[PDB]
């Protein structure tokens, strides 16, 4: 019979707070989801998001083809844009109309989930013809870039990880592929004999999402906001939902 | 003050050398990349090329319609094609207006890094529907190919390993997978334990990148020169860089 | 666009004229007449793109060694062809001679 | 010290005021705008609007094929229009497969700035090969319509002039200009040889603006409103900002 608010009898508060402890525990756990996103910006304003999502570890791999804006169901001067891929593949390779594909990325922004261990992200930005470091011969094929990351919060909690780079000289023709492995500060190495084929069983569960949003406000509005995911938007804002023993 | 190319005070040709043998060496080592393409040739003299470069091990996989030529921004008999695709699946199954599709790929050259180990190498060479050996039941999932491997050299040494072969006839209608593991000549196995994550974070960060060139001319010039690639063409002539202890 | 003349000389543009424009191409004409209307009025149009890509990103006004610069005269204009917000309060020209 | 509203120390009423009256009065001085706007009203409902802002005098001419509804990115029956033309310019002259074109305008609204003299507009309503009156022999060039003007009125103070005027008879097929002068009741004639250079400069400084509005709703929302702008609408309300002597 005690008043909300007023005691240690507030079974309503102390749930609610678990719950939310819960879903935050959970994520960092063996069992929950390691999730990584690219973002690519184009000068029109719109924004390529992919998305994948697994447990053990989580990457995506992209084409310097693949990262260019593709508006679904109307004109992309296709043909042209063939010619454009082969001046950016090999200089005056090509026989294109423009100097400047308005498709190619602006810039890019990875982003990790909090269940990340950020040592372990990788990534290897390659050239145009997916070549990491000049020429195959000399290339490291990654490089490990976590100390890059900032730090997303909200509330004092950090809600994400986020590596943004701008692409804007005409020379920043690229290739890109991330890579991150979720946390695991325990001894069970989740990738050893005993649990070796579950890790390969993830690579075949992994959930992957893309689609190209008209606008950052379209992509806060109706995808980062919605799913609760963090992201860090072009004036430095940090969006995402904090849970640690949070009401 | 000693004169070039006359005494080993020559440090500008001694690096030079150094330089290149450590490109060769590098690439060899487990920090190195392993690369593989296949090109499929078409009737009209184009060129599908697919490159994979990985650490580790790498492979590419394709479907008998992701082999046949695509023109980027042309018309490619689309509905009819699909036509033809069913008639392939199964005998009369389908209602095209052609007899032979020149989209099918004529031959096939499956090239690798002169880092892979040959006796690696394994090729699911399958028909239409993608079944390695006539029924599944009774299918191996791959044949070890590497004893076909022809060295390709310059200058003496390998730089890459080919395996030809044509597609010559009408009932050539195949899928095709091809994977091959990077060089190891230590105990130390890059999948153990200590260093498995890194495997699977290896499937992620591979790189990928596909073209069609309207000639082997271009290929040659544009794709496998300026990147220092190898190549066999179709006259038996071998193309790469010599790079261990050469200036 | 020149202009060449005796005496004086001058080029005058609207916000549409200056916009991107690909001769025997595709030019989106229909969204572009929609991107029109949300720049005239903030949320008037329809368009299906936050930023066109028609819009120019710089402009460079070049005269003759033949002008006097201290008679040079500009109208930046809004969308809309206003010199200074409202016509009310806008003089319809700034002496940038100096710059 | 003073309580807002309540005494002469009300300084951000005074000031206030005097904005108003500052824009009022610079707009009418030498110093400031005349700006003239043709309205061309379609059986459809839009409307298209053709304005110029320009120092000293300011004028609009168009041809009778340039006054023709046209819908930017939609079809416009432009073959059958240049018969419609053809057939407009002389009797059973053209092709064309209606008898009236809906692209024909059904009224004109010239509107003028209140900081025009009313007694130097002049307007030149030409027929359709752009003579003013039958045959240009015979033809004075522009007629002095001010005494038709209306003066368009907010709070008792005029926002601007309007002349309106229908064309609901087939013949009426018209090219149509319209020029005016900005006040001046000072003896400094800005034409004279001191300015008449600026005056030349103002010719190329002049601002133009042309769109067309799918309804007079959307005119006056999204274009008269905004801008501070005179109109009359249909049903005779008068729109405008009232700015002399007023917060
Ligand atoms: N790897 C991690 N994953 C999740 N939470 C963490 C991690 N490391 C620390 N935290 C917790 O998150 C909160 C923020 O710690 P952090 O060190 O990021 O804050 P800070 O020192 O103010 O900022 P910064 O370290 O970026 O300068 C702390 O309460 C901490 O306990
Ligand atoms: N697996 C390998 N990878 C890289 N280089 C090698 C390899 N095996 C041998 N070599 C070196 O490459 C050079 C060529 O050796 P190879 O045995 O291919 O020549 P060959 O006997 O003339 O030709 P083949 O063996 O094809 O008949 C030698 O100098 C050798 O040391
Ligand atoms: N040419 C002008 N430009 C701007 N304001 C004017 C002009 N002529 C008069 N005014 C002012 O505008 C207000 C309206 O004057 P106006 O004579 O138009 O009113 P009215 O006599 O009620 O109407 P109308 O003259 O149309 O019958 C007056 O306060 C007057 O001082
Ligand atoms: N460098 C070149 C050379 C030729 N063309 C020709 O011009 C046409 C333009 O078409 P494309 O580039 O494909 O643009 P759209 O057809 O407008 O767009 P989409 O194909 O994406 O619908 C093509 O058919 C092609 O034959 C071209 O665009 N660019
Ligand atoms: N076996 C058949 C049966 C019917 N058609 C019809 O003929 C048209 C030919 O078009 P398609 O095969 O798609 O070739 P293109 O349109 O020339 O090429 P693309 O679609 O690649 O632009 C199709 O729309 C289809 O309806 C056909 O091509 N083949
Ligand atoms: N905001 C909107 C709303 C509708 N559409 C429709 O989608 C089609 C796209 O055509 P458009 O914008 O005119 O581009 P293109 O036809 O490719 O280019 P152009 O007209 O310059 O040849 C139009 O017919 C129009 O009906 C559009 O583009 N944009
Ligand atoms: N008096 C005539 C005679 C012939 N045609 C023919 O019919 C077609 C109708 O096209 P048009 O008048 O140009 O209308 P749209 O093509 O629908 O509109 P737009 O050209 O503005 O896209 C033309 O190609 C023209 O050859 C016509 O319209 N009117």
């Amino acid at each position: 019979a005690d008043v909300a608010g007023t005691s240690n009898r507030d079974f309503a508060g102390r749930e609610q707070r678990l719950f939310n402890s819960e879903q935050y525990n959970y994520n960092n756990s063996l069992n929950g989801e390691v999730s990584v996103w690219v973002y690519a910006y184009y000068s029109d304003g719109s924004v390529l998001v992919i998305n994948k999502n697994s447990q053990y570890k989580v990457g995506i791999s992209e084409t310097f083809k693949a990262l260019k804006e593709y508006r679904e169901g109307q004109h992309n001067d296709s043909y042209d844009e063939y010619e454009v891929n082969q001046s950016i593949y090999y200089p005056n390779g090509g026989d294109a109309r423009k100097f400047h594909s308005n498709a190619k990325p602006r810039a890019i922004q990875i982003i990790f989930s909090p269940s990340v261990n950020v040592r372990t992200i990788k990534m290897a930005k390659g050239n145009a013809v997916s070549v990491p470091d000049e020429y195959l011969q000399r290339s490291h094929p990654w490089e490990a870039t976590g100390i890059k990351y900032r730090k997303i919060k909200r509330d004092g909690e950090i809600v994400g990880y986020s590596h943004y780079f701008e692409l804007p000289h005409e020379y920043n023709s690229i290739s890109l592929a991330v890579s991150g492995v979720h946390k695991n500060p325990s001894s069970y190495n989740v990738g050893s004999a005993h649990n070796v084929m579950d890790v390969f069983q993830s690579c075949d569960l992994a959930l992957r999402f893309c689609n190209r949003y008209w606008a950052e406000l379209e992509l806060v509005n109706h995808y980062i906001s919605p799913n609760a995911y963090p992201y860090l938007d072009i004036n430095n804002h940090s969006y995402g939902v904090a849970l640690s023993n949070r009401q």
